[PDB]
């Protein structure tokens, strides 16, 4: 059930990473 680990790590990193890189490239 490594789906919980990969999903948790991917969701967290994706949130912070998507925001910074998101607003950074947007402005």
């Amino acid at each position: 059930k490594h789906m919980a680990g990969a999903a948790a790590a991917g969701a967290v990193v994706g949130g912070l990473g998507g925001y910074m890189l998101g607003s950074a490239m947007s402005r």
